[PDB]
């Protein structure tokens, strides 16, 4: 497992690389696109630990 997160401006999303082209829907709940995902500045990115 190593998928990246969305430090959403505080709370945490999945990332949807999939629909990395915007925000989308996955794992039964809100996925964000991959750069609105984490490559937002911060401390809004990509969350997880590896």
């Amino acid at each position: 497992m190593g998928n990246q997160q969305c430090n959403w401006y505080g709370t945490l999303y999945p990332l949807c690389v999939t629909t990395t082209n915007g925000w989308g829907w996955e794992d039964q709940r809100s996925c964000i696109a991959r750069s609105t995902c984490a490559a937002q500045p911060a401390p809004f990115g990509i969350v997880g630990s590896g």
